[PDB]
């Protein structure tokens, strides 16, 4: 049971050898498309690449990769993308893969500048007035507007497929305050803004899967997409108990590498699970608090 393992790893000092441990028995998987010459420019790290059975693959003849993969958790019955920062040279791709998947939300838990280096492409239109167009995947995107808060920022924005002239409303949930490598000020700030994305029908099965990136797409992202499924598969079977947190994150790792960077951010998923947990088992009450504690306002 997660919450007598977490004081038990708590007491010994021992979050380094468990999340090690996680390490070693992690999956590996081949990753040649992303390693072909062609896409050296399509990849932000060299060391971060999507494996080939679970890779997300663009609607397109010419070139069909981008760094992406597609956590589909079975059990759990939710899917999610897990993607790099979109480079100067993907952001169409990136927006194709978002129109081609169907996806509904978009979850960013970066800043595009962290610690002096540019983590990540400006992808999307900051002003109303200033539309942007990607002449190699033909899509129009328009800010149609924004609730600005303290630490996370949720944008309205319209994706135009220029070809068809169909337009889509994608949810833009940008996180700016989860520093790289790092974890997220409370267990409330961030399950403050992981309901916000789930109150807003972003992760409902009647839509394509989520696209979730932070830079590289594996350390907060990780995070992100472990702590949601677990308070998932809790919440389908009424039974906390009943969830092997570290499970969960080897059967994610079977669809993308590196999940969970650091050994904290592993411990603050076990500290989000277990306080989103309450709510799950019908405290109704605990939301108004995290809301509270996260000093949005
Ligand atoms: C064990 C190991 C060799 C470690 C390796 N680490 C490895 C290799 C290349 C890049 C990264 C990075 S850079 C970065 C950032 O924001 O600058 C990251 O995001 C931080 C965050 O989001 O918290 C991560 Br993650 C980590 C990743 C692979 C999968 C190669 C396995």
């Amino acid at each position: 049971e997660m919450e007598k393992e977490f004081e038990q790893i708590d007491k010994s000092g021992s979050w380094a050898a468990i999340y090690q441990d996680i390490r070693h028995e992690a999956s590996d998987f081949p990753c040649r498309v992303a390693k072909l010459p062609k896409n050296k420019n399509r990849n932000r790290y060299r060391d971060v690449s999507p494996f080939d059975h679970s890779r997300i693959k663009l609607h397109q003849e010419d070139n069909d990769y981008i760094n992406a993969s597609l956590i589909k958790m079975e059990e759990a019955q939710r899917s999610y993308i897990l993607t790099q920062g979109p480079l100067p040279n993907t952001c169409g791709h990136f927006w194709e893969m978002v129109w081609e998947q169907k996806s509904r939300g978009v979850v960013m838990l970066n800043r595009v500048m962290e610690k002096g280096s540019l983590k990540c492409a400006q992808y999307w239109p900051q002003k109303e007035e200033k539309e942007m167009i990607f002449e190699d995947t033909n899509l129009k995107l328009t800010l149609i507007s924004e609730d600005i808060k303290s630490y996370y920022t949720v944008r309205q924005l319209e994706l135009e497929n220029l070809t068809t002239q169909e337009t889509r409303e994608i949810l833009h949930f940008h996180y700016t305050t989860w520093p790289d490598f790092g974890v997220p000020e409370s267990p409330a700030s961030f399950l403050n803004f992981l309901f916000k994305v789930r109150e807003s029908g972003s992760l409902s099965p009647e839509h394509g899967p989520v696209v979730v990136h932070c830079s590289a797409g594996i350390g907060r992202s990780g995070t992100f997409c472990l702590a949601d499924t677990c308070l998932l598969l809790m919440d389908k079977r009424k039974d906390p108990s009943s969830v092997d947190i570290k499970k969960v994150l080897l059967e994610m790792r079977k669809f993308r590498m590196g999940l969970i960077q650091t050994a904290d951010q592993l411990r603050f998923s076990y500290l989000a699970v277990i306080e989103g947990a309450k709510f799950i088992m019908g405290d109704s009450s605990v939301q108004d608090q995290w809301k509270e504690l996260s000093h949005e306002d």
